[PDB]
């Protein structure tokens, strides 16, 4: 950390943490913004659209109407 080590902010929502905050706890928070499809276990970038993500997740519920096969 430099003279300004208050850069520990989630660049995705700008939640600002103290300089002494856990890097990995920071990263998991960044990875929380990476929207994870529970059915893909894939994390989608913050650059991804929530609308697109929600429709993506919806298609996992849609399942192309899995009737049997
Ligand atoms: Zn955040
Ligand atoms: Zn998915």
């Amino acid at each position: 950390g430099p003279h300004m080590d208050v850069h520990k902010k989630c660049p995705l929502c700008e939640l600002m943490f103290p300089p002494n905050y856990d890097q990995s706890k920071f990263e998991e928070h960044v990875e929380s913004h990476w929207k994870v499809c529970p059915m893909c276990s894939e994390q989608f970038p913050p650059d991804y659209d929530q609308q697109v993500f929600e429709r993506h997740v919806q298609t996992h519920f849609d399942q192309n109407v899995l009737n049997f096969d």
